[PDB]
This record gives structure tokens, sequence and C-alpha cells, in this order.
């Protein structure tokens, strides 16, 4: 908090995690990719899972924001499947490294290959996973028994850019009774990460900034599947992107500020705790 006020030398380097999902077609589409290199004043190489790709790369704008000049020559934040195909992701969790050839300045990132048919579980973190850092009790639980039977946790925050590193400790340091929060992407509402490519929609909105994020999220799946499965989150604006994103009410989950769960659908007051009983009712096994 008083580190960004004074040392002053804590802009943005980073990545923000990165969702591609393989078409049924075999294609691959992927969110906006949004990189920042603190402090430079040029082209990027990419390397991904410790392996360099070869004839790919990015370029700098002045503001710092970095993109992929692709020919109709656009600046483009969502690289075609052509080049998206040259990374040779794995399917879940993949590493991914961005140099940039000023010195040469390195920043490592995250990126997730998802099958158009994955079923998605979004949590919201503040309020959410966090009790207005503690933790509410047993969600480790929860999330981790969600992610066993075959669900992808999608997190979902709202801090500035300046935060996501220290967002990423948080979760992955939670332990609760010996479980911890399952892996998954950190996604950013778009109001966090704007950039001159990005200012078009983003500019003009208010409170659908979680419904554009989850609506970008959508669309990187083919339109005739619901890949978002159920929502956590703490506010009713929580309740209302769930709803306006396709997902069923009776999988909207919004805790308040004594720790209880309201499951919208069945006018039921529950928690994380009688949640996780009922794993296999609410979340059942995917085959
Ligand atoms: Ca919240």
């Amino acid at each position: 908090s008083y580190l960004f006020d004074s040392k002053d030398y804590s802009t943005f380097s980073g990545v923000v995690d990165i969702i591609v999902v393989r078409q049924p077609d075999d294609s691959l589409k992927s969110m906006p990719f949004h990189i920042r290199f603190g402090t430079l004043k040029i082209n990027i190489q990419i390397t991904v899972n410790d392996k360099k790709i070869e004839d790919v790369f990015m370029l700098m704008l002045p503001e710092g924001a970095c993109y992929f000049p692709e020919l109709n020559i656009q600046k483009k934040l969502r690289p075609s499947s052509a080049i998206l195909k040259k990374f040779n992701l794995k399917n879940g969790y993949n590493k991914i490294q961005f140099i940039a050839e000023s010195g040469k300045q390195l920043i490592e990132g995250k990126i997730y290959l998802y099958n158009y048919d994955t079923k998605l579980v979004i949590s919201d973190v503040d309020g959410t996973v966090t009790k207005s850092e503690w933790t509410h009790d047993d969600i480790a639980e929860l999330y981790t028994n969600i992610q066993k039977n075959g669900y992808k946790m999608v997190y979902l925050s709202s801090r500035p850019l300046y935060f996501y590193n220290y967002t990423q400790g948080y979760l992955k340091g939670i332990i609760q009774n010996g479980f911890t929060m399952p892996d998954g992407p950190i996604l950013l509402s778009p109001d966090q990460i704007i950039s001159s490519l990005n200012r078009e929609v983003v500019y003009k909105k208010a409170d659908e900034f979680k419904g554009a994020l989850l609506k970008d999220l959508r669309r990187v799946f083919p339109e005739e599947v619901n890949p978002i499965f159920a929502g956590f989150g703490n506010r009713d604006t929580d309740a209302t992107a769930c709803l306006y994103a396709g997902v069923i009410i009776d999988n909207i989950f919004i805790i308040n500020e004594q720790s209880q769960v309201e499951i919208l659908g069945k006018q039921e007051k529950s928690s994380y705790k009688k949640i996780n009983e009922k794993i296999q009712e609410l979340f059942p096994r995917l085959p």
C-alpha cells in the first residue's frame, strides 16, 4: 500500500493470465493479451513451456501496451489461430514468457488451454474469497472438490493492475485444514486494463464491466455451448452478470457479510461447508 506511494518504481510489469480455447474444428481462439513491460521507453519474442516460438513476435506502443501485428496492418490483442497453433499449447496450464528487445527484459506468465466443452466455475475474489486479508471459512475445500469433479475454477478480480501479482500470491498461499485453492486463471475486469487498443467499448460502461468480462469469456467458446456452469460472488451485481452470461439461477451463489451463501434459485441460505457436503448434487462429477 505504502510501497507504490513512495518507492514509485512499481509500474506494472507482467502478463494477465491468458485463456485459449480449442474450437470443435481444431482452431484456437483466445481472450485479449494484456502484457506490460515496466518502465520501457521494440519487438517482443515469445517462449512457451521452455521452448522459443520461431517467427512469432509482438510490438509495443508508446503507452506500454503490446499487440500482434497482423494483416487483413492491424494491431491485435487477440492473435490468430495460426499464431496460437505455433505455441504448441498443452491442456491446462502452460508457462509463457515475453522478452522485449530494446537491453532485454523478461516477464513470465500463465496461459491456459481449454476445450470448447470445458465447464468453468467463476469466483469473484473480493468479498467472495476474502471476508470484509481474512478468507471465508471452508472455501478452499469446496473449490478443491469442485475442481476434482472436473470443473475449472476461474477467478475474477477488479483490483488495479499493480495488485495483480499480489493477488496471485494471496490465492496460492491460502491454506485451510490442509486444503488449498485450485490453480486457475485470474481474469481482470476490463476497466483495470485500459489502453488505446481496448478503449473503444470499455470506456463506455459503468457496472457492466463484470458482464463485459463474462461475455468476452463466453465468446472464446462456440455460441452453441454454455461454458459457465456456476458463479460465486458477494454482491447482487455479481448475480446480475452471471444471469446475463447464461448461468442458470440455481448455480449462482452470493455470500454476504456473515458468510451466508444464498443459492439464488433455491432461495436457500447455506454455506461453503454445507455446499461442499452436497458437492455431488450441486456440482455433479463430469464424465
Ligand atoms: Ca466483490
